[PDB]
C-alpha cells in the first residue's frame, strides 16, 4: 500500500543520508526500475535504473559531495513529499554550496517513482578560503 | 517569455507577502485564469480564478493567518520553482504552525499556472500558551 506521511518522511530523510555517504548502490536501490529523475528540473528526465546509477555515479564522482536536510520533510497523504537540503561540492573549481528542494513520489512498494530537483545557479554560493 | 530563475525567485517571494497580509485580490491576480491549485497536494485540484478566490477567501477567513519564507526560493531555468515557508494560524481551536513547501510553475506572462502545497498533519505544530 501507498506509504503514509510518516513513512515518506522516513524514506526521504534516508535518501539524503545515502547521498551524503555516496552509497550509489543503496540510492539506486531506492528507485523503482522505471523511475524518472529530473535534476535539475527543466532538463530532460533520465529514465530507469541504469541511467540513474550513472547519473549518481558521475554526480557523486570527482567533487566531494555532502548533502544535509535543512528542514522538516513535508509529506502528503498520497505517497508524495518534498524537502529542502543543502548540497556541498566543488563547482567550477571552487568549493560551493547549492540550495535544493527535492520532490518525490513513491509507489505502492515504497520505491521512488518520480524525483525532481529544484535549483539553479541563483541557489549557488561559492565559499571563500 | 518564460520567467528567468531570478524573476521566479521574486514572484514566489511576493506571493508569500500577499498571503501574509491577506490581499486576496492581489493573490488571485497572480494566477492565470485557468490555473490549478492543489492544496494540500493529494486533494482534488481547484480550477480557475473563481474557485481559487473562494479558497483564499475561506483559507484566509476566520483564523488569523501569517506566512513567512523560511529559506531561499529554489528556482529552475524553466519557469518553475519551489520554496519553504511556515504558516501561522488557528487550528482545531489552537494557535498552530504549519510547515509547507509550495511548488509553482509560471506561464509566459509570469502568472502562476500550477501551484501545489506539500504538507500534512505531521507538519503541524500546536503552540503552547
Amino acid at each position: 500500500n501507498l506509504p503514509t506521511a510518516q513513512e515518506v518522511q522516513g524514506l526521504m530523510a534516508r535518501y539524503i543520508e545515502l547521498v551524503d555517504v555516496g552509497d550509489i548502490e543503496a540510492i539506486v536501490q531506492m528507485y523503482a526500475d522505471d523511475a524518472t529523475v529530473e535534476n535539475p528540473f527543466g532538463q530532460p528526465p533520465i529514465h530507469g535504473r541504469e541511467q540513474i546509477a550513472a547519473f549518481y555515479r558521475q554526480g557523486l564522482g570527482g567533487g566531494k559531495v555532502r548533502a544535509s536536510l535543512t528542514g522538516p520533510v513535508r509529506a502528503s497523504h498520497n505517497g508524495s513529499g518534498a524537502m529542502p537540503c543543502r548540497v556541498e561540492m566543488v563547482w567550477n573549481g571552487q568549493p560551493s554550496a547549492l540550495d535544493v528542494i527535492d520532490v518525490m513520489r513513491f509507489d505502492e512498494h515504497g520505491r521512488i517513482q518520480t524525483m525532481q530537483a529544484y535549483w539553479s545557479e541563483v541557489n549557488l554560493s561559492v565559499r571563500e578560503p
